[PDB]
Protein backbone atom coordinates (compact mmCIF):
# COMPACT_ATOMS: atom_id res chain seq x y z
CA UNK A 1 0.00 0.00 0.00
CA UNK A 2 1.75 3.14 1.30
CA UNK A 3 4.98 1.56 2.61
CA UNK A 4 5.74 -0.44 -0.49
CA UNK A 5 8.30 1.19 -2.80
CA UNK A 6 11.36 1.59 -0.54
CA UNK A 7 11.50 -2.12 0.13
CA UNK A 8 10.55 -2.78 -3.52
CA UNK A 9 13.70 -1.16 -4.91
CA UNK A 10 15.67 -2.36 -1.85
CA UNK A 11 15.11 -6.06 -2.65
CA UNK A 12 15.17 -5.53 -6.43
CA UNK A 13 18.48 -3.63 -6.43
CA UNK A 14 20.09 -6.05 -3.96
CA UNK A 15 18.87 -9.16 -5.81
CA UNK A 16 20.35 -7.54 -8.96
CA UNK A 17 23.74 -6.95 -7.30
CA UNK A 18 23.78 -10.53 -6.02
CA UNK A 19 22.95 -12.04 -9.40
CA UNK A 20 25.69 -9.93 -10.98
CA UNK A 21 28.25 -10.92 -8.33
CA UNK A 22 27.38 -14.60 -8.81
CA UNK A 23 27.63 -14.49 -12.59
CA UNK A 24 30.85 -12.39 -12.51
CA UNK A 25 32.53 -14.72 -10.02
CA UNK A 26 31.63 -17.94 -11.81
CA UNK A 27 32.68 -16.62 -15.27
CA UNK A 28 35.98 -15.19 -14.03
CA UNK A 29 36.73 -18.52 -12.32
CA UNK A 30 35.97 -20.58 -15.44
CA UNK A 31 37.75 -18.26 -17.92
CA UNK A 32 40.18 -16.03 -15.98
CA UNK A 33 42.28 -13.99 -18.40
CA UNK A 34 40.20 -15.12 -21.35
CA UNK A 35 36.98 -13.30 -20.35
CA UNK A 36 37.24 -10.69 -23.09
CA UNK A 37 37.79 -13.58 -25.50
CA UNK A 38 34.50 -15.24 -24.51
CA UNK A 39 32.56 -11.95 -24.63
CA UNK A 40 32.01 -11.39 -20.93
CA UNK A 41 32.50 -7.73 -20.08
CA UNK A 42 31.49 -6.88 -16.45
CA UNK A 43 30.21 -3.61 -17.90
CA UNK A 44 27.53 -4.36 -19.10
CA UNK A 45 26.07 -6.71 -16.55
CA UNK A 46 23.57 -3.93 -15.79
CA UNK A 47 20.24 -5.67 -16.22
CA UNK A 48 18.63 -8.90 -15.09
CA UNK A 49 18.12 -9.53 -18.81
CA UNK A 50 21.91 -9.38 -19.41
CA UNK A 51 22.46 -11.82 -16.55
CA UNK A 52 19.83 -14.22 -17.89
CA UNK A 53 21.40 -14.04 -21.36
CA UNK A 54 24.78 -14.92 -19.77
CA UNK A 55 23.26 -17.94 -17.99
CA UNK A 56 21.71 -18.91 -21.34
CA UNK A 57 24.92 -18.43 -23.43
CA UNK A 58 27.14 -20.25 -20.95
CA UNK A 59 24.64 -22.94 -19.96
CA UNK A 60 26.35 -26.01 -21.37
CA UNK A 61 29.86 -24.85 -20.43
CA UNK A 62 29.35 -23.37 -16.97
CA UNK A 63 25.83 -22.88 -15.61
CA UNK A 64 23.90 -26.14 -16.12
CA UNK A 65 26.36 -27.83 -13.79
CA UNK A 66 25.30 -25.42 -11.05
CA UNK A 67 21.68 -26.29 -11.77
CA UNK A 68 21.95 -30.10 -11.64
CA UNK A 69 19.62 -30.47 -8.64
CA UNK A 70 17.08 -28.12 -10.18
CA UNK A 71 14.26 -28.68 -12.66
CA UNK A 72 15.37 -25.49 -14.41
CA UNK A 73 16.41 -26.16 -18.03
CA UNK A 74 18.38 -24.06 -20.55
CA UNK A 75 15.24 -22.65 -22.22
CA UNK A 76 14.11 -20.95 -18.95
CA UNK A 77 16.81 -18.27 -19.53
CA UNK A 78 16.01 -17.54 -23.17
CA UNK A 79 13.36 -14.98 -22.18
CA UNK A 80 12.37 -14.47 -18.56
CA UNK A 81 8.84 -13.29 -17.78
CA UNK A 82 8.79 -9.54 -17.05
CA UNK A 83 7.79 -10.19 -13.40
CA UNK A 84 11.25 -11.71 -12.93
CA UNK A 85 13.10 -9.03 -14.98
CA UNK A 86 11.89 -5.79 -13.40
CA UNK A 87 10.99 -3.90 -10.23
CA UNK A 88 7.89 -5.35 -8.52
CA UNK A 89 4.88 -3.00 -8.55
CA UNK A 90 2.72 -5.09 -6.19
CA UNK A 91 3.09 -7.46 -3.22
CA UNK A 92 2.28 -10.59 -5.20
CA UNK A 93 4.91 -9.66 -7.83
CA UNK A 94 7.44 -8.87 -5.09
CA UNK A 95 6.97 -12.29 -3.48
CA UNK A 96 7.09 -13.96 -6.89
CA UNK A 97 10.27 -12.03 -7.70
CA UNK A 98 12.03 -12.70 -4.40
CA UNK A 99 11.01 -16.38 -4.22
CA UNK A 100 12.28 -17.17 -7.73
CA UNK A 101 15.62 -15.47 -7.24
CA UNK A 102 16.15 -16.88 -3.73
CA UNK A 103 15.91 -20.42 -5.14
CA UNK A 104 18.10 -19.47 -8.17
CA UNK A 105 20.80 -17.65 -6.16
CA UNK A 106 21.18 -20.85 -4.16
CA UNK A 107 22.20 -22.82 -7.28
CA UNK A 108 24.38 -19.94 -8.51
CA UNK A 109 26.20 -19.99 -5.12
CA UNK A 110 26.41 -23.79 -4.97
CA UNK A 111 30.17 -23.93 -5.57
CA UNK A 112 31.08 -20.74 -3.74
CA UNK A 113 32.82 -20.71 -0.36
CA UNK A 114 30.97 -21.50 2.90
CA UNK A 115 31.45 -17.83 3.78
CA UNK A 116 29.83 -16.47 0.62
CA UNK A 117 26.97 -18.92 1.12
CA UNK A 118 26.35 -17.72 4.74
CA UNK A 119 26.44 -14.16 3.38
CA UNK A 120 23.68 -15.13 0.93
CA UNK A 121 21.48 -16.64 3.68
CA UNK A 122 21.87 -13.46 5.72
CA UNK A 123 20.81 -11.35 2.75
CA UNK A 124 17.83 -13.64 1.94
CA UNK A 125 16.62 -13.39 5.56
CA UNK A 126 16.64 -9.58 5.39
CA UNK A 127 14.68 -9.74 2.11
CA UNK A 128 12.00 -12.07 3.50
CA UNK A 129 11.49 -10.22 6.78
CA UNK A 130 11.31 -6.82 5.04
CA UNK A 131 8.71 -8.42 2.77
CA UNK A 132 6.99 -10.56 5.45
CA UNK A 133 6.74 -7.46 7.61
CA UNK A 134 4.12 -6.10 5.25
CA UNK A 135 0.55 -7.15 5.69
CA UNK A 136 -1.95 -4.26 5.47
Amino acid sequence: PLQFDKVSQNVFEQVKETIFFAIDHTLRKEYGEDIGFIDYNPDKLTTIENASNYIYLFWVSVFSELFTCSKIKKNEWKSLPTVLKSKPTNLNDLRTFEQFWETVLHFLFSKFTNEEKQSLEKQIHEWKTSINAIST
